[PDB]
């Protein structure tokens, strides 16, 4: 059977869409520096080490989904300088996401998150993602442009015995759902820095850790349409902060007014006809 | 041909709901009391007549949409102690609200806006609302459950004469647009306080101001769930304003995490398993 298409970041560009949209997933190989991924980890290394269980009695919003060992770490961009600054502004990561979105019009960031995996954490069960979240999506045509996708990112080695990413090429285009087995996928081996690039309708799951040794880490990137609620919030995330970032990264972070694709569009996130960026008089690019 | 239904707020809630599910249109008699109403204008008064033209070549989003006499007010929370205390705390809003939108999870206000239609204002193109902001919604497949619905509250008389919304019965079940006419509509006879209400397929427009003297004005209040982005945002509102509101307000304004229906929900706009209102300590109802 057919291996995930891999591609390249610096080549292959303009056909990593085009792959994705055609199988539902691809590779982009080296899609973020070994530095980025050196700094990334140094600096979320020890909010990992002291997040709680998912479904820790202590929060207000439980995940009763993911498995008790894994750990999750969102609102990455008070935590990481590498994150708020490089992987928000990838060039390859908004080249992919303004052919995957025009016909909706302005993207952001629905969740940013380092996941950390335990070892022998069993594999997840095949799944599309966002359907604990957003049941709208659900209720989509079939041919319906995706309205999300993720970045699955290598932080660490992923490796067929310690739980690298499952994929079905094809099911993102699946309507009747039988045919679902472990039988019909194919693996995502990576090197740190590579990333899995898959849509909300790519039927997959994280595999394994089979080992009893390994820790395996990644950076998933749900990029998602803006007229979509993201998972997450950064309301809380100081303004010096927000005002060191990009106009870019602003936008993704809900830190600024947005725009639909329709040739009238009148906006989202709106001010009487301002925006929240002119309203507030946010500045960008101030070293903090 | 059969009227808009008119039901009473006090004795038919529980059958506003299923009427414009039915039928796509109804009218709620006294949904805000003379008192509420009264109160609302007086408020609103003065920043409908500091409004520029919808699409001012100041405004950073000019709405090309709207005729250029026509003044739209929203962000109405700081304006209005009647809108963010009465209004966003309406028992029967909310429990049409609930009773619409169960099946996808947490509601809240895509955009609360007091518009105001100038002497002589021509009808509006009949049309379903949402089309310029989001393109998401014409993708839901035809039986999807209405993802947003519209309360059009009569701020001052609405008459066949002086331009009352006009819409086509049944219409929000309608795939086939040919037979689109203003042969097929009925009016919303309205007096102050009163409400139309209406969904997001519904197919209607804003009547005909022929008098040349009268001056009509309505409170939208566009309700969705909370997986979609409201055309409004509440980011520079005080936070003194903000947490002079209730819990339930808050969240209608953006100022709280949200829930889907999922059985498993994981919620929006969360802070690494916290919520927003949990994490900031946001407090509710401190009188300013
Ligand atoms: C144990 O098996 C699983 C675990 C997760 C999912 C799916 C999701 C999801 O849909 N959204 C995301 C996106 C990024 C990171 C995490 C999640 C997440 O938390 N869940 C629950 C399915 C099955
Ligand atoms: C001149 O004819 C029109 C004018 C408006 C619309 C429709 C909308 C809309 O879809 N959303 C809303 C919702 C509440 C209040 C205003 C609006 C708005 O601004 N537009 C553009 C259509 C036709
Ligand atoms: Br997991
Ligand atoms: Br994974
Ligand atoms: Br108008
Ligand atoms: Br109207
Ligand atoms: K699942
Ligand atoms: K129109
Ligand atoms: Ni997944
Ligand atoms: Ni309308």
């Amino acid at each position: 059977k057919s291996q995930i298409p891999r591609l390249s970041a610096i080549n292959d560009l303009h056909k990593i869409w085009p792959t994705v949209e055609e199988h539902g997933a691809a590779i982009i190989e080296s899609f973020l520096s070994l530095d980025i991924v050196r700094r990334l980890n140094e600096e979320v290394d020890p909010f990992v080490k002291i997040e709680p269980i998912p479904a820790a009695k202590t929060k207000d919003h439980p995940n009763h989904v993911l498995s008790t060992t894994t750990r999750l770490v969102n609102v990455l961009a008070p935590i990481s300088k590498a994150y708020r600054e490089d992987v928000l502004n990838s060039k390859v990561l908004h080249r992919i996401c303004s052919d995957a979105f025009h016909v909706y019009g302005d993207y952001w960031v629905l969740m940013g998150a380092v996941m950390e995996l335990a070892p022998s954490n069993p594999a997840q069960p095949l799944h599309r993602d966002m359907r604990f979240s957003h049941p709208i999506v659900e209720y989509l045509k079939p041919d319906a442009p995706a309205t999300s996708i993720n970045f699955l990112v290598a932080l660490s080695p992923f490796t067929a015995e310690n739980g690298a990413t499952h994929v079905i090429l094809g099911s993102h285009k699946w309507q009747n759902l039988s045919n679902v087995s472990m039988d019909a996928t194919v693996r995502a081996l990576m090197n740190p820095g590579d990333a899995l690039l898959i849509t909300d309708s790519t039927i997959h799951c994280g595999g394994a850790e089979t080992t009893g040794t390994e820790t395996r880490r990644l950076l998933t990137i749900t990029m998602g349409i803006s007229q979509l609620t993201p998972l997450e919030s950064n309301l809380a995330v100081p303004r010096p902060v927000i005002e060191s970032l990009t106009p870019l990264a602003q936008r993704l972070l809900g830190w600024a007014s947005q725009r639909s694709a329709a040739p009238r569009d009148i906006g989202l996130l709106t001010i009487r006809g301002n925006s929240i960026e002119k309203t507030m008089n946010l500045k960008a690019e101030q070293p903090l």
